[PDB]
């Protein structure tokens, strides 16, 4: 679990999305397993604007922050899940690293700021979804 909190906007895993994010949509996208929603507070985080390819992120599954070197954002085929069918997952940066199902929502943070959530994973990968490019986050 866990969110992006930044203006008036909260950014989740969109297979993990509650009937309030949908109640309060404001973009989804199916193919990048996210979704934004609109809050009435104003939000603690701020969103990063930069080619990095090294972070740290957090791990629910070990309590713990691990520092990682992840591809750019790209097109990966994403094996089916209860949540969607065998597809390819748009803006999706892979590296070496735990996680677990439940690791999902988890930040990745460069020193310029918040990069993307965990979104997939498995035998020593983790995967994220990138949020650089939504300008729009904090125009
Ligand atoms: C950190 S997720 C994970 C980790 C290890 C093993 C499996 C994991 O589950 C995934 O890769 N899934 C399940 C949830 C939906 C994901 C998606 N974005 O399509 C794919
Ligand atoms: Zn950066």
């Amino acid at each position: 679990s866990g969110a992006i909190y930044v203006g008036n906007y909260r950014v989740v895993n969109r297979h993990l999305a509650t009937h309030n994010d949908w109640a309060n949509l404001v973009w989804e996208d199916s193919s990048r397993d996210l979704l934004v929603s609109s809050t009435t507070a104003q939000g603690c985080d701020t969103i990063a604007r930069c080619d990095c390819q090294t972070g740290v992120y957090y791990c629910s599954s070990r309590r713990k922050h691990y520092p990682v070197s992840f591809s750019k954002p790209s097109l990966i085929f994403v094996e089916a899940s209860e949540y969607y069918p065998a597809r390819y997952q748009s803006h999706l940066m892979l590296a070496v690293g735990h996680s677990e199902p439940g690791d999902c929502g988890g930040i990745l943070r460069c020193q310029h700021g918040v990069v993307g959530i965990v979104s997939t994973g498995g035998n020593g990968l983790v995967g994220f979804a990138d949020v650089r490019d939504l300008l729009w986050l904090d125009e």
